[PDB]
């Protein structure tokens, strides 16, 4: 509808993929290569559905802080015969507060969902489903089950992945360009 859903967009349509686990359907950021993100309590095994492929997991990493905190990111390497548009140079170096964000889903229950969620706190600890969890965002958005792993952008950054909610708030994890280096 206007430059904020122009971005997501552009982001959604070739940087996403339908990831399959035994705990549901999530979105799935593709970052660069054959890596990409999921939350955490997608407990990815050793294989994963892709767009309903069944797909080989060369690698998983569930990442937590130098604290030995719960960030709820894992960065997956997928055995995939194609390669995702590098989209780092989106992702911010440092923990930060935003404005106007969008957060776009799409799986088979939720296809091209783009939610103007509005302002976005660095809200840092929160205790997601009993786990303590550190770098998490917070919008005033009633997100459901469903929009796990959606795409959290400003115009020009990819800054979170959803990974919760309360019923009236919503929760995502911070993507740092650091946890893509190479
Ligand atoms: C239950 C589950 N959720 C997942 N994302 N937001 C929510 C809210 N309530």
């Amino acid at each position: 509808m206007g430059p904020g859903f122009d971005f997501a967009q552009a982001i959604m349509k070739k940087n996403t993929v339908i990831a399959r686990t035994e705990k549901g359907e999530f979105t799935m950021l593709g970052v660069y290569d054959r890596v990409a993100v999921i939350p955490t309590h997608a407990s990815v095994g050793e294989i994963i559905y892709i767009n309903d492929v069944e797909t080989r997991v060369l690698d998983a990493c569930a990442l937590r802080d130098l604290t030995d905190t719960n960030l709820e990111i894992t960065i997956v390497k997928l055995d995939r015969n194609q390669k995702f548009r590098d989209i780092r140079h989106f992702l911010p170096r440092c923990e930060d507060d935003y404005n106007d964000a969008v957060l776009s889903v799409h799986t088979s229950k939720f296809p091209n969902m783009y939610i103007p969620v509005g302002q976005v706190t660095n809200y840092g600890f929160l205790n997601l489903g009993g786990t303590p969890t550190h770098r998490i965002l917070m919008y005033n958005f009633p997100t459901r089950a469903g929009q796990c792993g959606g795409v959290v952008t400003t115009t020009g950054k990819v800054i979170g992945i959803h990974v919760g909610g309360n019923g009236a708030q919503g929760f995502a994890a911070m993507l740092l360009h650091s946890y893509f280096t190479d």
